[PDB]
């Protein structure tokens, strides 16, 4: 499924991720088009070998097992294509264990290169929350 900015500011807002751990919602949606520009199904390869999966991601060498990445830990306790669903429950989830362990957002780097500190408030400008 590929979000509406509006509609995925929306999605997170009621899952909780408002001010989580106190990142702001604009912080939330501006990696996710980073990330993935929105897109649930959006997957990618990594030299190590492990795979990120979803609006958000995840990796595999952690965080969810895909049975391809040697010495995987599954930390979040799910199958990464769990992450790929239109329905963002998993993915919130297992973001809210990632941002809690230590480094906070700077866990995803695309945040860290392109939303950090900058005015992430427009990115859920206009919308109905």
């Amino acid at each position: 499924k590929v979000f509406g900015r509006c509609e995925l500011a929306a999605a997170m807002k009621r899952h909780g991720l408002d001010n989580y751990r106190g990142y702001s919602l604009g912080n939330w949606v501006c990696a996710a088009k980073f990330e993935s520009n929105f897109n649930s199904q959006a997957t990618n390869r990594n030299t190590d070998g492990s795979t990120d999966y979803g609006i958000l991601q995840i990796n595999s060498r952690w965080w969810c097992n895909d049975g391809r990445t040697p010495g995987s830990r599954n930390l979040c306790n799910i199958p990464c294509s769990a992450l790929l669903s239109s329905d963002i429950t998993a993915t919130v989830n297992c973001a809210k264990k990632i941002v809690s362990d230590g480094n906070g957002m700077n866990a995803w780097v695309a945040w860290r290169n392109r939303c950090k500190g900058t005015d992430v408030q427009a990115w859920i400008r206009g919308c109905r929350l």
